[PDB]
RNA sequence: AAUUUCUACUCUUGUAGAUGUGAUAAGUG
DNA sequence: GTACCGTATCCACTTATCACTAAAAGATCGGAAG
DNA sequence: CTTCCGATCTTTTAGTGATAAGTGGATACGGTAC
């Protein structure tokens, strides 16, 4: 079985640092002489002054493009109410594949292949669709052949001012792919029709002719509205809300008028639709119980209704790469000296430019050590870079069919024959190797035939290519073995990449420094000080272990490439900033799998591991409780105090900038919670914010900084580092501790993440952590006199106890259901007991009064906040006594107080029983905050937090949390009982409270 | 109150935690 | 005192996507042959 | 003088896997009103 060690090295988790970059010597000076800061200054203003423009020339051919659709949709439309009717995976398959084929269709209407289009308008589509991706919309063809679009004198000097500079913008050239692409990412213009605003048409076309066979006197009436605003006036309204119209409102124009028709500007249909249910005639009730309303549309894409500068020192691609073979271009190396660590960029020179090229020195001489960074990048994107998908080969087996030797950036020729041709490029989408081919066809042993030629092929690529013979590729396993290639790249990519490390002379470096062929500075931030005293930041652990050398030795945190300068105009001067990013777990996967099932079945192979109920409170901020497997308490913490340093004070003498310091707080706390973690080996609960609304009094009030602080709770428990750790320990830099899944969308999340569990919010805080009990009457319902009659007769028998002095009232489930909340418990009888108030002392002698509760006045019929107290048990023999009742016998009181049916009498008494059932009682003033069950136990005895009893919660932030762990516990127990090794995804307050009184009654 | 950046302090010209950046699009209150 | 109806959120905040890239391929410029 | 050749710099370009899967709703001070 596995260990809490062994959730390491699962995943690979892509981070970045940042750093001030000092300059050294007079590089600055020479930049000071050189000018380039204005002129990069001037470059990213003319960039984000230049979005707009290309925006325009995106939104006119998309428009243009999608004005001429001329696609049908009831065959997707029969499929999603296939789907809405059924559910079925196979539905949903079907729904999924009709969906993306649609996408596709649209697409080949993008890129100019489909058939409903002249072939010579499809050639002119296509050869667009080519063009907008590429460097000939600087002054191209683009804007020559698309005629639609005048662009002033000013517009063409600043789109020629990017003369060989179009890189400058291609991560932005790919994010307008993503426009464009038709692979279901919601930024897509594909996903945006066929999956996101198609539903909404389909339902408002069923909705309307179901409108219509419920009554058709507003159709004419409809009418007269599409008269009222005049849009769409050749056409109908049926034949508006039908599918042939959705060949129509492709447009953002079309969009914003078939909205405004519903919504107005002058009448809309909806304000009409409100104005007929207003009248609240028959024909108004049989519309008001059908849906009467019409969703809008969702508008188009890229359609319209301190700072600091990128660097790139007039040269592109600036740092993308720090290979030594592109270091010739991208001019960016870095340098280590005595622990100092050093950034090094060649400016291109006069005209061209000029390399620099410094020879190695021994290691015994003085100078810098400069990193040698050997990365051939990831298989997939780069096997087929070379050998297949050369313009020649391609070229060649158009025309022959022979194998072809090449030799050129070779150490040894490689031969390639038509079949590994076919295998890559099988002219389908499924390739013979790809997994999606033995889904669809299920032919096994030509996918492996597939596989193990493509793996031989590669290998020897690998053997014969000449930045990879140098490298050793026996740790492979043999090649018929591998029962996936995703596995085989994932084995193979961390096989290609290495950094040595050779000393370079400091005369050299300082000579290129002293002419400005060089620039030089220093990575900087606050733990590189000489006046460093303390335990450094966790970028700084990430980067000292970067360079670490039995880092160097095995690689488990990579340096990426993709770094980026800024210019800052701490604010004092102007400051450099380096952004570099990292990946952690470089060994791992690129992706998490089975992450939960893992996670599951150590749960069920450790059952004894605790429980920490996180929680949040009213007077503390954050409330922590540790349980074991039997429920029984093991530790209660108050989060106010985080390092000596009260936060609660803070936030009430600064409350008469709140949000930052909310997210230092959460920050110095989930510190604390991954300590507990990480010392019980346990899970952690939190509750689950979409399903309540509640604590408008806890600190921590509003969803949103609770939400984002579950973000940064499972950011910081994806990769988990410690400061005391050592490096090759589990847990330290090099080996980190994943727990939890990647963040993808709080709603697709589901309940469980790793070891971090979910649970809904209510019945957590005011319930018995003896008996479980709650009160079962909603009190809004209480208003009129005789509704408090069938409150008191609802009640079974009331009795004065002469023993203890007590009241014991007697109440069961199955009576009294006009009041009683729809939420019936395990047992169908309960016992009150209305407890004599008398002294006590705590566990360390602190005198209280038992049984005390608090109410709020009401002036006005409105509450006021002055929380009275009061004397349950006091008022109920005043009362009693009031008119004289005779007690002490023990018989049935409640038809005696019954029968004189006094309304004063039962409006006191009601008042009463909600200060008995009353579950919490605090009140800030004079600091109470306690729990009294007015209920005994099994054990024959109420509970009462003020007895400051370890067993139990001090307080009803520690129940809260302590019903919070037992949640977790129970959606533990169905893990055990569970034979999937999954959850239930969800309990409801009807099971949670079954399950809390069978097993604490 | 000194920070790649943020929070909280000043035994220490500093300290304790957290810290995926850049770009784009959409939705909501 | 029992229905009951609407107000306070208006610039910010939250969800999706992708790049974390050497090297081929193509444009560009300076020098030599008819 | 005009044209064809190789160095040199900018762009673009290759693409793997593997399931989640369909998941439920929810008001609140407060004030004014018959």
């Amino acid at each position: 079985m596995t260990q809490f060690e062994g959730f390491t090295n699962l995943y690979q988790v892509s981070k970045t640092l940042r750093f001030e970059l000092i300059p050294q010597g007079k590089t600055l000076k020479h930049i000071q002489e050189q000018g380039f800061i204005e002129e990069d200054k001037a470059r990213n203003d003319h960039y984000k002054e230049l979005k707009p423009i290309i925006d325009r020339i995106y939104k006119t051919y998309a428009d243009q493009c999608l004005q001429l659709v001329q696609l049908d949709w009831e065959n997707l439309s029969a499929a999603i109410d296939s789907y809405r009717k059924e559910k079925t995976e196979e539905t949903r398959n079907a729904l999924i594949e009709e969906q993306a084929t649609y996408r596709n269709a649209i697409h080949d209407y993008f890129i100019g292949r489909t058939d409903n289009l002249t072939d010579a308008i499809n050639k002119r589509h296509a050869e667009i669709y080519k063009g907008l991706f590429k460097a000939e919309l600087f002054n191209g063809k683009v804007l020559k052949q698309l005629g639609t679009v005048t662009t002033t004198e000013h517009e063409n000097a600043l789109l020629r001012s990017f003369d060989k500079f179009t890189t400058y913008f291609s991560g932005f050239y790919e994010n307008r792919k993503n426009v464009f692409s038709a692979e279901d990412i919601s930024t897509a213009i594909p996903h945006r029709i066929v999956q996101d605003n198609f539903p909404k048409f389909k339902e408002n076309c069923h909705i309307f002719t179901r409108l219509i066979t419920a009554v058709p006197s507003l159709r004419e009436h409809f009418e007269n509205v599409k008269k009222a605003i005049g849009i769409f006036v050749s056409t109908s309204i049926e034949e508006v809300f039908s599918f042939p119209f959705y060949n129509q409102l492709l447009t953002q124009t079309q969009i914003d008028l078939y909205n405004q028709l519903l919504g107005g500007i002058i009448k809309g249909l909806n304000e009409v639709l409100n104005l007929a249910i207003q009248k609240n005639d028959e024909t108004a009730h049989i519309i008001a119980s059908l849906p009467h309303r019409f969703i809008p549309l969702f508008k188009q894409i890229l359609s319209d209704r301190v700072e600091k500068f990128k660097l790139n020192f007039q040269m592109p691609t600036l740092a993308s790469g720090w290979d030594v073979n592109k270091e010739k271009n991208n001019g960016a190396i870095l340098f280590v000296k005595n622990g100092l660590y050093y950034l090094g960029i060649m400016p291109k020179q006069k005209g061209r430019y000029k390399a620099l090229s410094f020879e190695p020195t021994e290691k015994t001489s003085e100078g810098f050590d400069k990193m040698y960074y050997d990365y051939f990048p990831d298989a997939a994107k780069m096997i087929p870079k070379c050998s297949t998908q050369l313009k020649a080969v391609t070229a060649h087996f158009q025309t022959h069919t022979t194998p072809i030797l090449l030799s050129n950036n070779f150490i040894e020729p490689l031969e390639i024959t038509k079949e590994i041709y076919d295998l890559n490029n099988p002219e389908k989408e499924p390739k013979k190797f790809q997994t999606a081919y033995a889904k669809k066809t299920g032919d096994q042993k030509g996918y492996r035939e597939a596989l193990c030629k493509w793996i031989d092929f590669t290998r020897d690529f690998l053997s014969k290519y000449t930045k990879t013979t140098s490298i050793d590729l026996s740790s492979l396993r043999p090649s018929s073995q591998y029962k996936d290639l995703g596995e085989y790249y994932a084995e193979l990519n961390p096989l290609l990449y290495h950094i040595s490390f050779q000393r370079i002379a400091e005369k050299e470096i300082m000579d290129a420094v002293e002419t400005g062929k060089l620039y030089l500075f220093q990575i900087y931030n606050k733990d590189f000080a000489k006046g460093h005293h303390g335990k450094p930041n966790l970028h700084t652990l990430y980067w000292t272990g970067l360079f670490s050398p039995e880092n160097l030795a095995k690689t488990s945190i990579k340096l990426n490439g993709q770094a980026e300068l800024f210019y800052r105009p701490r604010f004092t001067s102007d400051k450099f900033f380096f952004h570099v990013p990292i990946t952690l777990n470089y060994q791992a996967a690129n992706s998490p799998s089975k992450f939960n099932q893992r996670v599951n079945a150590y749960l069920k192979e450790h059952p004894e591991t605790p429980i920490i109920g996180i929680d949040r409170g009213e007077r503390n901020l954050i409330y922590i409780t540790v349980i074991d497997s039997t429920g029984k308490i093991l530790e209660q913490r108050s989060l106010n105090t985080i390092q000596q340093f009260d936060y609660q004070k803070k936030l009430d003498n600064r409350e008469k900038t709140i949000k930052d310091l909310k997210q230092g707080y959460l920050s110095q706390v989930i510190h604390e919670i991954v300590d507990l973690m990480i010392h019980y080996q346990a899970v952690v609960v939190l509750e689950n914010l979409n399903f309540g609304f509640k604590s408008k009094r806890t600190g921590i009030a509003e969803k949103a900084v609770y939400q984002q602080f579950e973000k940064m709770l499972i950011d910081k428990l994806n990769c988990l580092v410690l400061k005391d750790y050592p490096a090759e320990k589990v847990g330290g830099v090099l080996n980190p501790y994943q727990l939890t899944d990647q963040f993808t969308s709080f709603a697709k999340m589901g309940t469980q993440s790793g070891f971090l569990f979910y649970v809904p919010a209510p019945y957590t805080s005011k319930i018995d952590p003896l008996t479980g009990f709650v009160d079962p009457f909603v009190w809004k319902t209480i208003k009129n006199h005789e509704s408090r009659k069938h409150f008191l007769e609802g009640f079974d028998f009331l009795h004065y106890d002469v023993k203890t002095g007590d009241f014991i009232l007697h109440f069961k489930m199955n009576r009294n259901l006009s009041f009683q909340r729809g939420l019936p418990g395990f047992m169908p009888a309960w016992d009150i007991v209305f407890e004599k108030n008398e002294t006590q002392f705590d566990a360390k002698g602190t005198p209280f009064i038992a049984g005390k509760r608090i109410v709020p006045v009401i002036e006005n019929h409105r509450f006021t906040g002055r929380y009275r107290d009061l004397y349950p048990a006091n008022e109920l023999i005043a009362l009693l006594e009031e008119k004289g009742i005779v007690f002490r016998d023990g018989s049935n009181i409640l038809p005696k107080l019954l029968e004189n049916d006094d309304s004063h009498a039962i409006d006191t008494m009601v008042a009463l029983i909600r200060s008995v059932l009353q579950m919490r009682n605090s009140n800030a003033a004079t600091g109470e905050d306690y729990i009294n069950s007015p209920v005994r136990d099994l054990n024959g005895v109420c509970f009462d937090s003020r007895f400051q009893n370890p067993e139990w919660p001090m307080d009803a932030d520690a129940n809260g949390a302590y019903h919070i762990a037992l949640k977790g516990q129970l959606l533990l127990n169905h893990l055990k009982e569970s034979k999937d090794l999954k959850l239930q995804n969800g309990i409801s307050n009807q099971d949670w409270l079954a399950y809390i009184q069978e097993l604490r009654n």
